[PDB]
C-alpha cells in the first residue's frame, strides 16, 4: 500500500507538468484583446481588466508547480555534495506538505470553483457603473476544477506516507 | 496474428501523436478571431463563440493521449524500482482498454461527425436570435472523422489481446 | 544500375522533407488574411475561402509525407524485436509503392496544375456571384509543380527496383 | 550552519533563473500596445511610454542575472587552464558581494516599489498636461516585490560567507 | 596553395549557412503587409504585390543552399555502405560548379542589383496605371550584393580546383 | 599580467554574444509598426522610416559578431587536417584585430552615440519637410553606448597581447 | 345657439390650418435620418422605415386640410358666374359633413392614438427579427391627439347645423 | 350638365397645383442620399440611381402644369391686345385636349404604377449584377396613382365639352 | 392709467410675437444633432432625448401665442357679421385672462428656471444609468427668464382693466 | 402672320424663365457633393470637378435671361422720362437679335448637346491619370437639349419681325 | 444743423437694420459645427463651445434692433387713438437715449473688441486646461467694430436734439 | 448725349443688384466645408481658411451695394419733409462718385484680378509650412472679373455727368 503510493505520486507530478506546460499558455493567450466594455471612455478597458483579473491563472500554477520542486533540489545538491541523511528525509517531507496545503488554500481564496461571463465594474476613469464581458468562460472553469482535483490527490498521497512513517 | 498487432499498435499510436504535434495547432489558430456576426450589440461574438465551441477540438485531444499513456508511466516505474510483474501487466491492460473506449464514446456525443457553417444563437447579450459565421469547417470535419477511424483501429487491437489471453 | 537507386531515393526523400519543413510553413501563412471580396455582406469572405480551399496544400503534403515513412517503422519495429524477413521486405516495398501512386494522383485530381489570381463565388450569405482576390499566386504555383517532379521521381525508381527483383 | 548556506545560494540562484526565463516575457509583452492618453495629437503616446518606461523590467533583470554570473565563469577559465586558487576565491567572492549590492540599490532608486495605474505627461509633441492609461499594474508590482525579496536573500548569504572566512 | 583552398572553401559555406539562418527571416516578415498603393479599388495591392515580388529572395537564397549540398550527401550514403571512390568524387566536383554557376545567373537575371522604393503597375483589376510603395528597400540591396560576392568566391575556388586537379 | 588577458577575453567575448542573442531582438520587434509622422499622403511612412534607419543596428552587431569568429574557424580547420602552425597563429592575430578596429569606426560613422525622438523628413512623395516620430529612443541609446564600450574593450586586450609577442 | 356655431366654425378651420403650417413641418423633418436598428445588414433600416411608416401623418393633414375645402371653391366659382342657390348650399354642405367623417373614421384605424418608441421588423432584407428605435415619440403622439379633438368639434358643429335645417 | 362642366374643371386643376406645389418637394428630397447598393466599387451608387430613375415624377409634373396652361396664356395676351374670338377658342381647346392626352399616356409608358423596393443593375463599374434598395417606396407609389386619376379626370372633362359644341 | 393699459397691453403681445418668430427657431435648430451620451448602445440617444425633452420649448410657445389670439378673432368674425356686444366684450376679456394664467402656471410645471448641461437617464435599452450632454444650456435659460417676465406683464395688466371695469 | 408672332414670342420667354426659376436651382444642388474620383489623395475631387464644370449650367442660364431684357429696361426707363421713339424701337430690335444668337452659339461652343457618366483627368495633385464619376447624367442632358430647342425658338421669331419691316 | 439730425438718424437707423437682416445670418451659421477641440472626451465640445460663446452676437443685436423701436410704437398707437402729444414726444424721446446707451455699454462688456483663434478650456468633462479653436474669427471682429461704429453716431445724434431742446 | 447717360445709369445699378442677390450666394455655400488640407493636425483647416480667405467677396459686394444707395435715400427724405434743393443734388453727386471710386480700389488691392487653386500655409497649430485646396477657382476669378467690370462703367458714367455740369 506505501509501495505503490510514491509511484502514484510521481506520475502525478508529472502529469500536471505536462498538461500546464504543453496547452495552457494557449487557453490565456486572448486574455485582454478579447475582453470588451460598452463604453466610449479611454482607459477603461484597461482598469477594469485589472481589477477582474489581477494575476493570470497559468503564472500562479507554474509558479506553484516550481516552488514545490524546491526541497528535492535542496536534498539533490546535498547528497551531491556527500560523495545524518534521514533527518533530511523527514524535513523535507514536512515542508512539501506544508507547501502544497498553502498553494491549495490559496487558489480556492483567489479564484473560487467558476469564471462567470460578465463582469460589473466601478473604477476610474469608467463613470457610474460599466458592464463587460470576458473570452472563453466555459474552458477556464474546466480548467480551474482538473487542477484543484490533481493538487488534492497529491495532498492526499504525501500525508499518506507522513502518518505512515510517524 | 498475435505477433502483429503488438507491432501495429505501437506505430498507430505513434502516427496518431505526430499528426497531432505537428499541423493541429495551425488549422485553430484563427477559431474566434475569425468567427463573426450580424449584430452590432458589444458582446455578443463572445457568448455564442463559447457556446458554439465550449472546448475546442485540440484539446479534448492533447488531453487523450495524454492519459492513454499513464499506465505505461506506471509500470515502467514500478519496473526501474524492482532493478507480480504479470499481474501488473493484466491490470494495465484492462485499464487501457477502459480509457480508449471512454474517451471515443465521448467524442462522439461532445462533437459527432460534423462542423457545419452556420451558427444560430439566443444569448444574453444578443437580442433575440442572431446568425454567425465559421471558419475553415470542411478542413475541421476532415480532422474529425480521421481521429475517430484511427482511435476505433486501437480500441479493436487492444481487445484483441486481451481476448487472446482470456 | 540498382547499386545508386537506393542513394537517390534516399537523398530524394531527405530532400523533400527539408523543403517542406523549412520553408512552406510561411508560404500559407497570411492565405486567409490576405484574401479579399468585393462585398459589404457578412460571411461571404469565409464562405468563398472555404470553397477555394478546402484542406490547403501544405497540410496534405506534411500528411503525405508521414504515411509514406510507416512501412519502414514497421520492419523497424519487426527487426528489433527479432533481437523470413526476406517476405517482410518484399510486402513494404509493394505497400510504398501502391501509396506513393495514390497519393500523385490524388493530387492532380484535388489541385491541378495552377492557382489563379481570381476567384468567382456563388454560396450563401453571397447575394448572386461574387469576385475574390487571392494571395500570392505565383509562389504557390511553382511549389506545386517542383512537388510533382519529386514525387514522380520516387515513383520512378521504387518501380525501377520492384521491377528489378520481380 | 555555513555547510547548508553553500546548498541555498546554489538553489536561491537557479529559481531566479528559472522565474525569469520562463513566464517574465510574457507579462511584458503588450506594454506599449495597451498604453493609452487621451489626446488626438499624433506622436504623444510614444513620447509619453518613453517618459514613463525608460529601461523596462525585464531587460534589466535579464542584464543583472547575467552580469552576476562572470565571476564563476572567469575562475572556471582560469582552472580548466591549470590542467594560487584560494587567492582567485577570495577576489571573486569579494567581487560578487559588490555587484548584488549595487543592482539591488539600482532597482530601489529606479523603480520603487509600486507601479500605478495613472500616468501624467508633459513632453513634446503633447499640448499641456495629459492623463494616460498603464496595462496590468497590479501583476507588475507583486513581480517587482519578489524580486527584491529573492535579491535581499542572496546578498545576506553571501556576507555570510565572506563574514565566516574573514 | 590549394592546401588553403579548402579550408576557405569550407569556412565561406558555413558563414552564408549562418548569415542565412538567422537573420533573413526577419528582414522580409513585413513584405506584404506593409506594401501600398494609392488607390480604392479591391483587389490591386495583392495583384501589384505578386507582380512585383514573384518569388521572395529569402526563398530562393534557402532553395539554392540545400541543392549545393546534395552531391556531397550522395558521396557520403555511398561511403556509408561501401563499409572507384576517386571516380566519385571526380563527378560530384563536376557537377557542383556546374551548379553554382547557374544559380549565380539566375540570380543576376531574375533580381538584378537594386531594389527600388517605387514601383509602377497596371494589372486587373486596377485602373490604368497605379504607384505603389514598398518596404524597406535599402537593406534589401545590401543583402542582394552581399550575397551576390559570397557565391562569386564559391564559383572562383571551385574552379581553382577543378583546374588543379585536371 | 598576459596569463589574466586571455581569459578576460574569452569572457568577454561569450558576454557579449549573450546579450545580443536573448534580449537584443525584442526591443527592435516594433520598430517601424511604431515609427509615425504626421501627414495623410500614402508612402511617407515608408520613404521616411527607410531614410531614417536604412539598416538597423542589431543586424549590424550580429553581422560583426559572426564576422570576428571566422579567424578561429579557419585555424581550427587546418588543424583538424593537421590530424608551422606559429605562423598561423601570428596571422590570425593580426587579422582579428584589423577587423575588430574597422566594425568599431564603421559604428562611430553610421550611427553616433545617440537616437533621437524626433525626424525632420523631405523625401518624395511626402510634401515639403514633415516631422516624424520614433519608437523607444532611451533604451536604443542605452544599447549603442553598453555596445561601445565592450568593443573598445576587446581592442585594448588584442593589442595588448600583439605587443607582447612582438 | 345656431349664430354662433358658423362663428366658432370659422375659427376652428382658421386655427388647424395655422397649427399645420407653422410647426408640423419641424417636427417630421428627422423622421428617417433619426430612425435606427441594430443591424449589419444593407438595406434593412429603408424597408423597415417603409413598413412602419406608410405614409407620415403631415401628408396626411395636408390632404385632408385641402379637401374639406373643395365644396366652397365650387360654389363661389358658381356664385361667381351667376354675376336654386339654395340647393347648392344644401348639397355643399351635405358633402362637407361626408368628407370630415370619412377622413376622421380613416385616422383612427390607419394610425391609432399612439406612437410607441420601439418597432419589431421582420421584412426582407433583414435576418429574422430586428428592434428598431424611433424618433420624438412623445411629440407624435401629443400632436395626434390634439388633431383627432379638433376634427371631432368641428364634425359636432356641421352636424349641428345639419339638422337645425333638417 | 355642361354649366357645372366648367366649374369642376377650374376646381381640379387648381387642386392638382396644390397638392403639387405644398408637399411633393419632400416626399422626394432624399431620393439618392438614400438609396443604396451592396458594393465595395466606387461610382456603382450614381450608375444605378440613374439608371433606375431617369427623370423624378416631380420634375415631370411640373413641366407637364407648366405645359398644360400654355394655351390660356396666348388667348389672354391676344385678348389683352384686342382691347375672330370664337374660332381661337376653338382652336386653344383642341390644343389643351391633346396636350393632356399625350401627357398621361407619356406617364403609362414612362413610369407605371408602382415602385418597388428593389432594384437590380448591371451598369459598368459594376461587377456582374447587384442588388439596390430603394427610399419610400409606398408613398411614392400613392402619389403616382393619385395623379392618373386626377389627369383622367381632366380628359373626360374636357372632352364633353369638345364634344358638346360639335 | 387705464388708457395707457391699453396701448402697453398691444405693444407687448407684438414685442413677444416678433422675438419668437424671427430668432427662436434658429437657437433650437441642433437640439438632437448635437445631443451626446457616452455609451456603445444603438438607440440610447434616442430614448434619452425624448426623456429629456418630450416638448420642445418653441411648440409650446408658438401655440400658446395662438390660442391666446382666438378671442380677438371670434370677435371680429361676429362684428363683420353684426354689418350685445358689450356682453361679448366681458366674456371674451375673461376668457383671455383665464387663457394666460393657465399657460403661465403650466410654463412653471413643465421646464421651471433653467437648463442643466448634463443629464442622467435610466432607460431601456440604455445599461444601467448613463451620462448625457445637452446643446447650448446658457441661452436656452435666458430665453426661458425672458418669457416668463413677458407673460407676467400680460397678467398684471389684464387683471388691471378686468378689475377697473367691475 | 406678323400679328401672333409676338404674342408667341411674349409666351415663349415666359414659359422659359418659369422653368429656369421653379425646377432648375434642385436639380443642380448636389454636383459636387456627389461627384467622386477613385484615388486616396488628398485634393483630386476638387480640382477634377473644377476642370469638368468650370461654369455651372444653371448660372449661365441665369445670366442669359437677365441679359436679354435690357433692351426692354432702356425701352421703359426712356419712354417714363418722355412722360425719335421708332428710332430706338429699331435699335433695340436689333440688339436683341444680337445678343441672343451669340448666347445660342456660346451655349453649343461650350457644353456640346450631352453630359457623360465618366470623366478622365490628369490635374495635379492626381498622379498620372484617374477615372472619375458625375450625378445625375441623363436628366442635365434632357435640359440642356429643352434649352437649346426654346432658344432656336425665340431667335427665329425676331428674325421673322426684323425681315418684316426692314 | 437740427434739420439734417433727424434725416441722417433715420438714415442710420435703416442701414444698421438692412445689414443685420441681410447678411448676418450667415456668418453665424457654422458657429458649433467647426467648432473644436483636442480630446477624446465625450461632451467637451459642447461645454467649451457654450463657456466661450453664451450668447450668440447676432442675436444681442437682433434683440437691441427690436427695443430700440418700442417707443415709436407706442406713440404711434396713441396717436392712432387720438383721431398733450409733446410730452409724450418729450419722454419717449428721454427712453430711447436712456435705451441706446444702455445697450452700446453692454455690448464693451459682454464682448470686447475683438474674436480670438484660440481659446482655453478647463470645464467638467474636460481633464484639466485643454485648446480649442475657432471659425472665422477676423471677420467677425470686422462686424463687431463696425457695430460698435454705428451705434456710437445714434447715440451722439440723438444727444443733439436732447441738447436742442433743453 | 447727357440724356442716355441717366437712362443707363440707373440700368446698371439695377443689372448689378440682380445678379448679386440671385445667384452669389450659392456659388460661396461650400466655401469652408470643401476646403482641405494635407495634415493630421486639429486646428490647420480653420486657421488656414482664416488667413486664405479673411472678408469673403459677397459680404464685400453687398456692403458696397447698400453704402452707394445712401445720398438717394438722404435726398428722398428731405424732399419729403419739403413737401436749396438743386446745392443738394450737387453734394451728394460728388458724394456717389467719391464712394465708388474708393469701393472699386479697395477691390483691387484686397483681391486682385484671379483665385488660384492652391495655397501655401505657415499658421500656428500648422506643423512648418502645409498645402491646402479651394472649391470652385475658376467660376470665382470670373465672378470677380465682371464684377470689376460693371463698377468701371458705373464710374465713368458719374464723372460724365460730373464734367458735364462743372
Ligand atoms: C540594459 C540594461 C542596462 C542596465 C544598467 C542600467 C544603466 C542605467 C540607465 C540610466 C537611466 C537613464 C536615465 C533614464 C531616465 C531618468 O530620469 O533616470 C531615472 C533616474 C533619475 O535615474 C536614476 O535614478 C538612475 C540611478 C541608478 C543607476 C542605475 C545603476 C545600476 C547599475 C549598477 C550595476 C553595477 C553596480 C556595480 C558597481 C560596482
Amino acid at each position: 500500500s506505501t509501495m505503490i503510493g510514491r509511484i502514484l505520486l510521481t506520475v502525478v507530478v508529472i502529469f500536471r507538468i505536462l498538461i500546464v506546460a504543453i496547452v495552457g499558455e494557449t487557453v490565456y493567450d486572448d486574455e485582454q484583446t478579447m475582453f470588451v466594455c460598452n463604453t466610449l471612455q479611454p482607459g477603461c478597458n484597461q482598469a477594469c481588466y485589472d481589477r477582474a483579473f489581477p494575476i493570470s491563472h497559468i503564472r500562479y500554477w507554474v509558479f506553484q508547480i516550481i516552488m514545490v520542486c524546491t526541497p528535492s533540489l535542496c536534498f539533490i545538491t546535498y547528497s551531491v555534495h556527500q560523495s545524518g541523511i534521514s533527518r533530511f528525509y523527514i524535513i523535507q517531507v514536512v515542508f512539501r506538505n506544508a507547501l502544497e496545503i498553502g498553494f491549495l488554500v490559496g487558489q480556492y481564496f483567489l479564484y473560487g470553483f467558476s469564471v462567470p461571463g460578465l463582469y460589473e465594474c466601478n473604477r476610474y476613469p469608467c463613470i457610474k457603473e460599466v458592464e463587460c464581458y470576458v473570452s472563453r468562460p466555459t474552458e477556464k472553469t474546466v480548467f480551474l476544477v482538473f487542477m484543484f482535483a490533481v493538487s488534492g490527490i497529491c495532498v492526499v498521497l504525501n500525508l499518506a506516507e507522513l502518518n505512515h512513517l510517524g
